[PDB]
């Protein structure tokens, strides 16, 4: 496509508000936005995670108005994580931190993350251990080998199912994506302390160095998101994964092409 | 309501000078600032906290010279009062090793305000659907499992002091066009406290279209949480522990249409 | 009213000193340190003796006799000493067996300010039961609400070693002529983080232009530095504060 | 070499997209990615690390479309680490962190460095301990002594192999490197938690101060890595190093030089 | 001085490229770059550490070449040489726990480094006054309580390598006007290194006068700390570890009255 001028006027802008809810696995009718407690396997061989266990990506293919060159171009983001304060529950059945104390909080490994595109997110197959046996109900890296642990081109995908891919074995495929804006952060260690901004006045620009957004093709527009805060710990020790929801707000505008 | 003109002349500016206390739950006639000692359940459907265990959202509704006009909300000056205060550890708290000093103020925080031309408007979610939140108390009526994650049903405004508890209710990031929030909740039982005070910083409320908060019936919603964490008591047990908030508002005359 | 600056040779004036830390000074050796600090048996009978309260520093430096008024238009500003707290092998308490000494962590507050007056304070209590000692200046007729604001507290820095850090801050509500700048930083294990450079100037002036503008020809200067706590041998704690720099450029301004 | 005017046109510029891989050590056929575990000798001079129980810097030579004075001029990067929510999987044979916890999380001492040069990337050798012997199969400080310690000016190399140049006695050279862009940073201490973002949309400028970038000699592009991650204990508390692979996108375009 | 116009032209600019090393002791033959072993007093009064124990501040007076002209120090690039040596987590430390690595070299640092036209300017402070500094090196002396905090007496040059200890001295704020400084304490005894390499990062040196340090008697004065932190050895001995630091700086002529 070559990119030529954007349309103006009443008609030529759009709005698209929504959220994305987490996909922690879900184990129980009373525990949705968590996963299934964690259990190690005995060997790397033996490493076989349920899929109530396994935090999936979130997607959301949303229609827009029919156009049809011309495209809905994506021009700026507004994104916040849904229900923080959520993490002051410390007397809800979990481990006292010390004799008399309060609850230990939600806390460890978090992964956050966003995207923003005119297409599906394109994904890349990496693995922690390739000996790893993903389950029923998953879409994963197939055929994987022990290069697949550093970086196997087979694994290619696209983020075209909600409460499908794991976190853990993909990531967007930075040799691709052209046409998404994506944004993450992992933060590892057991005992990081989640650190949660909320602000309705902080607007990201999707715009790449030529001035061009996201285009929509097909009239679709692609939200993404990971927000797993970190982990759970009941009383007995045992430790679930804790996701919450994504807010995005999205504007765009008509932009003609050839 | 389109918006017009500023009103230029010495009578067409305002200003509000305020704090807001905190409301962690002032358990008894001498814990004014401090929460219940926090217990926990045995079982997520046993979670039943009192209300003094709770902190609460702060809220003040300010009246502004009576004016269509309407006050339009350019500037704050905000600070938390009292940060000094984390530094009595002397006070029959936990000795962090024999013959130490006692565990200081820590763990999670919520550091929130908001300035608004009406009611900050919040979106109910809840860690966990089945707690029974206290009488005396405004909660997510109808919490379904779909409550711990988002359940669009929960929409309330912060129209009361002292009865939103902090724990589950957020702004609600689909409405608010006419507030302007900022928030941070730094998680974890050990996470120092950081408090930046200073006269010299000034944050600006226009929006991108240049338009501050206007102020339906000439008043001015102000809103804060302070939880600085958590004292741990000789024998263990935990309290939250808030200080108040100052702001400053600074307002100029509006026409609308 | 403010009119225009003066200019000309004649026209501007600087000082620099320095302000050493108020930290309780238990005996004759102990300068720059509190008396170990103990806790109280009851949350009710918290009583810190005097020697234990680290307080507010302040100094009025004299300027050059001027209507005209001294403008306090840039700072530099630096703690003095930060080495110091590399001193690991004084009788502190190894951190495992055959280690060095715990160095100075914890608890910090790192605050100065500038004003063409004295700072003006608000008194904020951790606990109103608190006796604070004689030979304190501490808010009189504390209530349950002096736990989070109570009006009644107003104070001015206007003596030094007397304004125990922990019962008073800023009053955001006044403090106009005055730029404050602090930082508390709460932990018992938090580590110092102290920067040093002689290249970076803070901006005085205000979002008119308009510096502190000193009253009688004085410049108030006040600080608080305690950089957190050394644990002894035996385990006891005690605050250790370091001296600040400053310099103040100043320049003469018309008011009417 | 004087510099002169950058040539235009659309046959004026390229692109290389490529990825390198970690080069941790890889002890077995199934452990691609990680170091052999860790041991520690029982005296300061008897230090003698295992060649497999070594991070090695990457390297990769890229070719260039063939000039020729003119010279292919590196003007962007754009880079990303490859598979962080690898990070996620606690689940495989790891040590749980309290009982009935989560398997700890890969943790600890990093360095994560990219460089982007027109030549080899010219190495110091500094050692921790010069009594260290180094294995054979890797290139290391010869003729070490005390004073390689802090400085040896002897020790002078190129990056120049793969699998060769342990990361722990090599850095780049400061006093050399004039043709060349490198990145690094150490982060130190056995809790240190892993912080990686992830971003499409940042671009990082190689030009100088004289608006130059390198300038790649015989039209070759190379480029190093390394991103050892942390270190990943297993249930028995041993720890191997873990890395993951880092993408590269260079823009180049012609200038002319006498 | 006046200062007066910057010469331009063929041989109107100069640089000086080197390395400064670390002393942090150099307990034997086998440690350049360690300290010895750290002990701690028995009492708070009989602190007196050995020579060899205490790490002191790196100095090089660079000859420029020979010129009123001045010499005036215009950018700065610098490195700590060596990073990745922190790697080294099998050579006789202390496992962290049952079967894993070595301790990393971690806790207390200070990194620090000055660029000026003249020795560094040295304000001395003590931990402790009491403190016997040992025989070779240079100290506050007549120390007395007063310098615990500030005591104007101590005033020294950096002018010697390997004699003046890190922890009695820093810059003097009061004067080096001709010396542009910059340093950072970190200090606890688990804080991780953060060392940042990159040869894309310049300094610029000029003050607000557009006037960088002018060397006298055409000489650059090069100054240095740095202190990575402590490795623990196998028995859970201490020894502070430095690093070498490089500079770049690039001078111009000028003239002045
Ligand atoms: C364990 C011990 O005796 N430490 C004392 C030390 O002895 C030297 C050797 O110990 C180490 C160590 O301190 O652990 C071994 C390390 O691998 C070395 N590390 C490096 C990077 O070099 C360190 C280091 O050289 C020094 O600490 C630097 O000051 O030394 C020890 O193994 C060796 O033992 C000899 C023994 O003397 C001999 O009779 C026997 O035949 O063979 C043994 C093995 O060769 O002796 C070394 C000294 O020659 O020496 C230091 C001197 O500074 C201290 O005395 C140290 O004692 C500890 O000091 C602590 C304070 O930091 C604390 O007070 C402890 O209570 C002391 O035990
Ligand atoms: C030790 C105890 O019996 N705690 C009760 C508490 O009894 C209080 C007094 O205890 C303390 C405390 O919790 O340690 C003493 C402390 O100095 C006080 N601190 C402040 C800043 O006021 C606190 C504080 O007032 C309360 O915790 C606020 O809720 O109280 C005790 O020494 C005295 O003999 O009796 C007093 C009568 O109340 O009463 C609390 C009422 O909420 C609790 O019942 C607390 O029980 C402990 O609670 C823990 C969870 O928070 C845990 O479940 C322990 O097992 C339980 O003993
Ligand atoms: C161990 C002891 O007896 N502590 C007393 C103290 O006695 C001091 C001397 O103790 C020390 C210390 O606290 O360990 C020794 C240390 O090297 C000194 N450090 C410095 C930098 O000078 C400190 C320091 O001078 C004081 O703590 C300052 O207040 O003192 C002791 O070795 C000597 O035999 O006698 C000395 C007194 O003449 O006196 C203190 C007076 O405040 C306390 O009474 C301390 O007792 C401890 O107090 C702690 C908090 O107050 C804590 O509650 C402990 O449980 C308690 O034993
Ligand atoms: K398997
Ligand atoms: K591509
Ligand atoms: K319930
Ligand atoms: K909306
Ligand atoms: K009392
Ligand atoms: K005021
Ligand atoms: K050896
Ligand atoms: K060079
Ligand atoms: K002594
Ligand atoms: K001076």
């Amino acid at each position: 496509v070559e990119v030529l001028e954007v349309k103006t006027g009443v008609d030529s802008i759009t709005e698209v508000e929504c959220f994305l809810t987490p996909e922690m696995g879900d184990p129980d009718e009373h525990l949705r936005g968590f996963s299934k407690s964690i259990s190690i396997s005995d060997t790397f061989e033996s490493d076989s995670p349920n899929k109530d266990m396994l935090p999936c990506y979130s997607v959301a293919r949303i229609p827009l108005p029919n156009l049809n060159i011309l495209m809905w171009e994506a021009v700026t983001l507004k994104t916040e994580v849904i229900g923080v304060t959520t993490l002051m529950n410390v007397h809800s059945n979990g481990q006292a931190t010390h004799d008399n104390g309060a609850a230990k909080p939600v806390q460890g490994t978090s992964f956050h993350f966003f995207s923003v595109g005119g297409e599906a997110l394109e994904l890349q197959g990496v693995v922690f251990n390739y000996r790893t046996t993903y389950p029923d109900g998953t879409i994963f890296p197939k055929n994987a080998t022990v290069q697949s642990q550093v970086m196997n081109t087979e694994h290619k995908a696209y983020l075209d199912k909600n409460k499908a891919y794991p976190v853990e074995c993909w990531v967007p495929d930075p040799t691709r994506n052209e046409n998404t804006r994506y944004f993450g952060t992992l933060t590892g260690g057991e005992n990081v302390p989640p650190v949660l901004h909320i602000t309705n006045t902080a607007t990201t620009v999707l715009l790449d160095e030529f001035g061009v957004g996201p285009l929509c093709k097909g009239d679709n527009l692609y939200l993404s998101a990971v927000d797993v805060c970190g982990m759970f710990t009941n009383r007995s020790g045992s430790q679930q994964w804790r996701g919450l929801s994504r807010y995005f707000k999205v504007q765009l505008r008509k932009r003609r092409v050839k």
